């Protein structure tokens, strides 16, 4: 039960032979006197003293007439004689602002993983993630109030579903004190933020997401140690959870049990399908420089969180290029199923910013990603971190006038959805919000008001990308197998045209062609592998999406004309600032 401390620690309802109440448990080994304060005790630690246990440093005391709903805390004297109040680190629901108090309640029943939810996480499944920050996706009209978990369930889920995303990724719902930290500075690792309702309201939200066919990825912050409200620092009087700014002591058994246990809690008690660790670099460093303790924690978490609940997966964002981040432990280390391709994002965004005319000298920004795509199982991401603090919105990075800005954006999205790697896109990007993300406001849905505009067209493209991406195995079955990708034209630098093929296990391929200048290319010939009839299945230049509606009109047959070292080629019209996808038509 070291794996599941939360199943015995904290506050749970019991029965001392006909007598019911809730049993408390806290791990403050040193301490020096610890009592249960709360509504039940009229808040008097001088009435319910807990009985220690040196064998496990765990204190405990059963209290009859101590039912759920009752608020409470802990009263103790530091191992150094200091009187203090502590919020149960294993609080499953907490009262943040109001003086900070834990809430008695059970453990959410228990969610069994379905065969379908597991399969959605697999390396050969189409995985398109909609990243959201629950306190700023949408706000109530006049009030400017937060939607609840129930409302979000009624609105965010169906929306994510309709838009074609396979996963919903929530920035930290950990109970945290400041909106502005986005949830990466917690105070309650086991309690869903109260800003949107109850822990049961939240459970409902995940349930709703699954009933809609969506897997939920929860941002997990085992790398951010509580730095607020003296939440975890110098517990029991001494550096209980952290080392002697502040950082966890992953070496300390119980501390690791707390974290590993918390990752098991979310998945089993709430049904979460995946956990994502951020800033793994800051965990593995700051081995000469390597915090070999944390590096060992992650490996174990993934090993355990791989034996205990197979089906769930883990992903991580690692700034440096730590080797094998998403590779087997019995080799590289860490062992995350997936890793965020920050490098790809930096290269492709650096390229889209370029003046179309200068893109011939940085062609390598789009072709490089391929050389190291087989080193990690990547997730191409366009997240919240890239549209804040002056980085701008993705749309604003695009060059040129209106039409050109959107066309660049759409062409980019077209490239992203076809490039090797799963996909992740933060809320607001789908409808090309112009302003940077503001966690303190709604998402500017106003741009999508009255009259079809460019924003509607971009939103229309994202959905089409998602639905086309899924459906065709070629675009998502072999992301991690070199057989799934091959260049048709990797060197047309002077015209900024790049063509490549995607291939599934069956050997069926889909042609991907991108033109990165506003110059339309007609009769553009290139070698192909499977001659016959080819038809566009996606064209970001479509009048739909507000493009100039240029392209190839329903079915172009290849010719036996050598090109690009190949026998047989196509010769197509490559729309300006746009990418198209073609599929072969059986005869």
């Amino acid at each position: 039960t070291h794996l599941r401390p939360y199943e015995t620690l904290g506050a749970h309802a019991d029965t001392m032979d006909g007598v019911t109440g809730t049993r408390f448990s806290v791990w403050a080994p040193n301490a020096r006197r610890v009592s249960v304060v709360g509504q039940f005790n009229y808040w008097d630690g001088r009435r319910h003293p807990m009985r220690l246990r040196k064998e496990s440093g765990i204190w405990e005391l059963f209290i009859p007439g101590a039912h759920n709903g009752q608020l409470y805390k802990y009263e103790m004297i530091d191992a150094n004689g200091n009187l203090r109040l502590k919020s149960d680190p294993y609080a499953f629901e907490a009262q943040m602002r109001p003086e900070t108090a834990s809430l008695i309640c059970g453990l959410p029943e228990k969610v069994v993983q379905t065969e379908e939810r597991k399969k959605a996480n697999q390396f050969d499944a189409p995985i398109s993630i909609y990243e959201v920050h629950l306190g700023s996706w949408r706000r109530h009209t006049d009030n400017n109030f937060w939607l609840s978990y129930r409302e979000l369930a009624d609105q965010l889920v169906p929306y994510a579903k309709w838009m074609g995303f396979t996963h919903l990724e929530l920035l930290p719902i950990n109970e945290h004190p400041f909106d502005g930290s986005w949830g990466y500075q917690p105070t309650g690792l086991y309690a869903p933020t109260r800003r949107f309702g109850t822990r049961d309201d939240f459970r409902y939200f995940i349930d709703a997401a699954h009933a809609a066919g969506l897997n939920v990825i929860l941002d997990w912050v085992p790398g951010h140690f509580p730095t607020d409200d003296f939440a975890l620092a110098e517990f029991d009087g001494t550096n209980l959870y952290e080392h002697s700014t502040l950082i966890y002591n992953y070496g300390r058994r119980e501390v690791s049990n707390f974290l590993v246990g918390n990752a098991l809690y979310w998945i089993e008690r709430f049904g979460i399908d995946a956990l994502r660790v951020d800033a793994v670099a800051s965990m593995i460093y700051r081995g000469g420089r390597e915090n070999l303790e944390a590096i060992e924690f992650l490996r174990n978490t993934n090993r355990i969180l791989g034996e205990q609940v197979s089906g769930a997966v883990t992903m991580a964002e690692e700034s440096t290029d730590f080797p094998g981040v998403s590779r087997p432990q019995d080799m590289g280390g860490l062992g995350f199923w997936y890793k965020w391709n920050l490098g790809w994002m930096h290269d492709t965004l650096d390229y889209m910013k370029l003046d179309p005319v200068y893109r011939q000298y940085h062609h390598d920004k789009l072709t490089f990603g391929i050389l190291y795509n087989y080193t990690e199982n990547f997730v191409l991401p366009l997240s919240h971190d890239e549209v804040v603090h002056g980085k701008k919105s993705i749309l604003d990075r695009m060059p040129g006038d209106a039409w050109q800005k959107f066309a660049n954006l759409r062409a980019y999205y077209g490239w992203m959805w076809a490039f090797p790697g799963k996909k992740l896109l933060f809320m607001g990007n789908e409808f090309a919000q112009g302003r940077e993300w503001n966690h303190d406001a709604s998402l500017d849905w106003h741009l999508l008001e009255g009259g079809d505009n460019w924003h509607h067209g971009v939103q229309r493209l994202v959905r089409d990308l998602n639905l086309t991406y899924r459906h065709h195995k070629a675009m998502h079955e072999l992301d991690f197998d070199p057989y799934g990708f091959e260049w048709l034209v990797v060197d047309d630098k002077e015209r900024s045209v790049l063509i490549f093929v995607r291939r599934d296990k069956e050997g069926n391929e889909i042609i991907v062609a991108s033109n990165f200048t506003p110059v339309p290319r007609h009769d553009y010939r290139f070698g192909i592998n499977q001659p016959g009839k080819w038809r566009e299945i996606l064209n970001t230049d479509s009048m739909h999406y507000h493009g100039s509606n240029a392209g190839n009109g329903g079915t172009v047959h290849s010719d036996e004309i050598a090109s690009h070292g190949r026998q047989h080629s196509l010769s197509l019209t490559l729309p300006p600032l746009a990418t198209i996808w073609l599929v072969r038509e059986a005869e």
